[PDB]
């Protein structure tokens, strides 16, 4: 479980398109996030 994604600054949804848990930019804090 890495996911390094997870907690990164965003604006995109290009800047979580890596991450295999928190592949989100997650606009809600803009912070990528796990999904659901």
């Amino acid at each position: 479980q890495d996911d390094p994604t997870c907690g990164k600054p965003c604006n995109t949804m290009d800047d979580c398109s890596n991450g295999w848990f928190c592949q989100a930019c997650w606009n809600s804090r803009k912070t990528c996030g796990p999904f659901v």
